[PDB]
């Protein structure tokens, strides 16, 4: 026989999706199962391949859910907008509720990792009011009028 | 005999007496240790006639507003717009009590604070630092002068 491991990303374990493993000996793609564990070992029958998943920092696992931040303007988060977020699945608008504060969270269901059981978990998206960069001077000198 | 006491977070860092409370009706104050965990047990020897001994397990009470890593604590801080943009002293509830911090100018929501030995006792002495997590809140009634501004942008 033969034993490998392969590191494959979150938004691979979900499309399932082919990847390739590099054996000791030289010598495979794979089809990824529907449930992918870190972890995970599956033998494949005609031959060991054990499966980690790649670091995504803007992703944070619970279980199968996935939590993902969403920097905001503070024009976006008082007046509500649309603005593209970043997923396993690929990227995706989002509705932003009007006077949205940093607590806020918005709930995407079954776009998280499978289940076990069956179908998806969730990914939660955390409204984050960030201040540009540079500087505004123009926010700032109103904020100093009060 | 065995018993299981409760204490908040707040009481782990002031090691204060606490009473266990048994099967059998015994009642025991017990002195905690500086350094407490959760799941930590104290053996009081002879207090259990079944002689015996006494054992009291000491579970932390979860505490949504502050998680732990380790010996360190962290808990969001909300802050309104404008102490963001130019910095001022917001109030923030913390294990020793409501303390006043020091917001930095121009701080975002992924800032974080340190205040130090605002954690929880360390086994070698001392105490763990308090990390405080900026988040920008908007007033849950409005500004209605912050709202005309962003609008006209
Ligand atoms: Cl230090």
């Amino acid at each position: 026989d033969l034993s490998a491991s392969i590191d494959i990303s979150l938004s691979q374990a979900v499309g399932a999706e082919k990847v390739e493993a590099i054996f000791p000996n030289g010598k495979l793609k794979i089809k990824l199962p529907k449930f992918v564990e870190d972890g995970q070992t599956i033998r494949l029958k005609g031959q060991l391949v054990t499966i980690r998943f790649k670091p995504h920092s803007r992703f944070r696992l619970e279980g199968r859910d996935v939590h993902v931040d969403l920097p905001v303007s503070i024009d976006d988060a008082v007046l509500g907008g649309k603005q593209e977020v970043e997923t396993l699945d690929g990227r995706i608008s989002v509705k932003i509720p009007a006077w949205s504060s940093s607590d806020r969270v918005l709930r995407l269901k079954e776009k998280g990792l499978p289940l076990k059981a069956g179908g998806r978990g969730d990914l939660y998206v955390h409204v984050r009011i960030m201040l540009p960069e540079g500087g505004d001077k123009e926010l700032e000198d109103f904020l100093q009028k009060r």
